[PDB]
């Protein structure tokens, strides 16, 4: 069980750097579109209180800069320029010609996704993450990370579903969806915002203890069963989320011959401490493998 | 607030081949003028129990070995010369990798820290960060046909490839070659079973993490009273503990938060015989996955 992402070469050629003023940060070039935070357009003396619109009216296409360092190199010309939500939509004249097929669907809570993180352009490292109950990630993000991206593959079919924005005050991040829409409604903006609290993410923890079961960890299993319907009353009071079932966890069941309200049973005596003991060399619950993580890992 | 990250594995999608050697197949790797892959390749189906390598080769002609490319303009790519370098062979191929990056053979040492290129017949399907452990397997996701996957480090623009996949071992654990042609762990590419040696903790990645929990503000196993490294080290040798070996990196984790690495030394000691009743950064057993250089860059 380790920490997969998914080959980063299809998004690595995607990735350009964007300078507007003294603002530079990453863009995910898409054919003839650069991807990309509108806050890149934010001066150093509004950081506090932009006014997006303006400064889009203030811009022209001579405004940005933009320049893909990787690869085949350049230098585009933007032709065009547009804001849709939290990100700039910005036209080059040259369609990119490493370009993914490629969807933009957004994430729920407990889905998880790699990143690719990209500094001026450059990528320098990938990881998975998963979009957490409160609507942001926990992964490694330094200053000028802002446009590195999230995404998953199925097939041929690059799905992007994150673009980095910002650190939050807890010391986490959040990101746009490729609509436009901020995970969580951040604003971006430096201003006072609260996020919610986190919670663990019950489907994963099932996931989770399955894989401990198929690898001959299972102290942790009783007769004892907790119903769905109970536990998602316990979890209201606990800070876990709603358990909802997949086929995917279903197939775990199957395999293991340990029922899913087994293992809500465990997780609400697990949670009151593991004792002395061990699973899966962790001395508390991990959340952050998805059913289907283990399906793919494991069997 | 550690993550696993890996490197960026795009320059080393654009060097996977797949190689087959009459009913076996398995990944290469190909660079300049050469292909890269498991001797086990020439192996027949029936005979792994104890093959005879240097007579395989000498059985081998013009065509024995297929080479196709999958991932870019796809090609059959011509053999025209073999040879054998320990458990590796060295395929000489008529056309050179027109994306071959800069790149050196190092062989990593336990406790070090590198990416992997997991793939099936050729095509990479995920990535992930390991360490080699202290006795010479690695903890990897990997699934029958990965052998040939390949793990490297980069420091600038330079891939050090340090890793090629041989083999499952009985406890879920890997193992695989250098670059050189050498098994980590002197493991032999045969259906034999046969003994991994009993792993310890990687005392230099242990030092790590406690800075790290320092650095999170984490820090009351840290006493005035210090272990020397020559005292550690005896130490260590009788309590499954590596020789700690001194790193700039580690000096540098030193120098922010004021701890000497002796003091850490001693704790060590102290934690090995237990937390007594507190955590580190939630954890009640001790992590040695992040190396000195995962802290300095992460935190
Ligand atoms: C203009 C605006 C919206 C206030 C802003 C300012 C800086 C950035 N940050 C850029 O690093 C960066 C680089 N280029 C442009 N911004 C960083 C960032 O969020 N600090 C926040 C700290 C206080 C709350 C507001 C901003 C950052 C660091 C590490 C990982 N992720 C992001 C993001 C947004
Ligand atoms: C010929 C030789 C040396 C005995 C051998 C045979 C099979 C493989 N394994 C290939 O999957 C595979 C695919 N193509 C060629 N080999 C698998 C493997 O190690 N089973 C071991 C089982 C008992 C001990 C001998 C080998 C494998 C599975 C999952 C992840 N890693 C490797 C590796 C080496």
């Amino acid at each position: 069980l380790v920490k997969m992402s998914h080959p980063s070469g299809d998004v690595e050629a995607c990735m350009v750097q964007v300078t507007c003023g003294s603002m530079t940060l990453n863009g995910l070039w898409l054919d003839n579109t650069v991807w990309c935070p509108r806050h890149v357009m934010c001066p150093a003396d509004q950081l506090s209180d932009p006014n997006y619109d303006a400064l889009l009216i203030s811009m022209t296409n001579h405004s940005f800069s933009v320049q893909k360092h990787i690869g085949a190199p350049a230098n585009l010309r933007v032709v065009g320029h547009a804001m849709q939500g939290t990100l700039l939509k910005l036209t080059v004249d040259v369609a990119n010609p490493s370009t993914p097929a490629y969807t933009f669907t957004t994430v729920k809570p407990g889905a998880a996704f790699s990143v690719l993180a990209c500094y001026n352009g450059r990528p320098t490292g990938t990881f998975t993450v998963v979009m957490r109950p409160n609507y942001t990630i926990k992964g490694s993000f330094l200053c000028g990370s802002a446009g590195s991206v999230g995404y998953t593959k199925e097939g041929s079919v690059i799905n992007f579903c994150y673009m980095h924005q910002m650190e939050l005050a807890n010391g986490t991040h959040t990101g746009s969806a490729f609509d436009g829409t901020m995970y969580g409604a951040f604003m971006d903006k430096q201003v006072h915002q609260v996020q919610l609290t986190d919670k663990y993410c019950s489907v994963n923890v099932v996931a989770w203890l399955y894989a401990a079961i198929l690898n001959g960890c299972a102290w942790f299993v009783k007769p004892n069963r907790t119903s769905v319907v109970s536990f998602n009353e316990w979890a209201l009071a606990n800070q876990f989320t709603e358990f909802v079932g997949t086929q995917s966890v279903d197939m775990l069941a199957v395999k293991t011959g340990v029922a899913i309200e087994q293992l809500l049973y465990a997780i609400q005596q697990l949670y009151t401490g593991f004792q002395g003991k061990q699973i899966l060399g962790s001395t508390m619950l991990e959340d952050e493998f998805t059913p289907e993580d283990v399906n793919m890992q494991i069997m």
